[PDB]
């Protein structure tokens, strides 16, 4: 069914004319920020043009399919509804604040372990949900796919790859997403991408295979649980890399499943800082 917006359990009949375009978000894919004139809600809207590339449109529809089926996972960006016009398809998504990549750039430094713990719990459960309930492999985990908002939520988006986060077995032939998560955790925890000064994508792949896993430093106060979780994620031999069932029992996951962390206040403090 299309032509309806469902925000907070309230289904509203709506058409494309009921949305006010507040401008494109980011650059490079065209995601608008729009306002629902009937309630005042602000939402993210993905526009798929009928005259667009048949390859990108085919990918958007399959990714929309997974998104529409993930309505029961709280760690995946939710779809509020769709609009199908004669020349376009508009996909309405819940509006988040920004991604972890832009949080890193705005922080201009490492991201605290407390925040990365809640992020690790959310992303692993999002990946385990996609695998167990839908048989979907993400195949592209990176900081630009991890969204946060003012309310402290951390959710996964844009699944359906980037060579910088590719696992060793994907480079030189299930658990491949575990490796990409560990690289993302090192990058966010240190503020530096672990494979530095690589001028080409191939140079990154050579360092992935030839060099030892880039684990967390020992002089930054990281807890033993965090260093252990990253070391487990960055297992180069994909046959010894833990399943999602094993990762969900890791003490790092168990700690931040129950620990109270004010991600909302931390998010607002970082956004209040200025880069321009
Ligand atoms: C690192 C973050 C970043 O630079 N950007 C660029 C501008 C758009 C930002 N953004 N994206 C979403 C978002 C994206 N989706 C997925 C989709 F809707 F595009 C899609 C659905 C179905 C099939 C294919 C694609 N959902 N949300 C953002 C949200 N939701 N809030 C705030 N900013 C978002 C990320």
């Amino acid at each position: 069914q299309t032509g309806y917006l469902t925000i907070g359990g309230q289904r509203y009949q709506a058409e494309i004319n009921d949305l006010e375009n507040l401008g494109e978000m980011g650059s490079g894919g065209q995601v608008w920020k729009m306002r629902f004139r009937k309630t005042g809600h602000v939402i993210a809207v993905k526009q798929m043009r009928r005259s667009g590339n048949k390859e990108e449109n085919k990918r958007i529809l399959m990714d929309l399919d997974v998104v529409l089926k993930s309505h029961d996972c709280p760690y995946i960006v939710q779809c509020f509804g769709t609009f199908i016009t004669n020349t376009d398809v508009f996909i309405a998504m819940e509006l988040m604040g920004t991604c972890a990549e832009k949080l890193k750039k705005r922080m201009q430094g490492p991201i605290p372990e407390r925040i990365l713990g809640k992020m690790t719990v959310a992303i692993v459960k999002a990946l385990y949900y996609l695998k167990e309930k839908h048989g979907v492999i993400h195949r592209d985990v990176k900081p630009s796919n991890i969204l946060l908002d003012e309310r402290g939520q951390i959710k996964l988006c844009d699944f359906g790859g980037c060579a910088a986060y590719m696992a060793p077995e994907r480079i030189d032939p299930i658990r491949a997403d575990v490796w990409s998560l560990g690289i993302s955790l090192v990058e966010l925890a240190t503020g530096q991408f672990p494979y530095k000064n690589c001028k080409t994508d191939f140079e990154v792949l050579t360092k992935v295979l030839q060099e030892e896993p880039p684990l967390l430093p020992g002089h930054m106060g990281f807890s033993g649980d965090f260093q252990s979780f990253v070391k487990d994620c960055l297992t180069k031999d994909h046959r010894k890399r833990p399943k999602y069932n094993k990762l969900l029992e890791h003490s790092f996951i168990k700690r931040y499943e129950t620990l109270e962390v004010d991600v909302a206040s931390w998010f607002k403090d970082v956004m209040a800082k200025t880069r321009s």
